[PDB]
């Protein structure tokens, strides 16, 4: 969630969902 702290570009923004995002950024 709250992608602004990275733009999720290494979290997975190339195809992830904001509820799978917490697995890579603890939030
Ligand atoms: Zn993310």
């Amino acid at each position: 969630r709250a992608p602004r702290r990275q733009g999720c570009w290494k979290c997975g923004k190339t195809g992830h969902v904001m509820a799978k995002c917490p697995e890579r950024q603890a939030g």
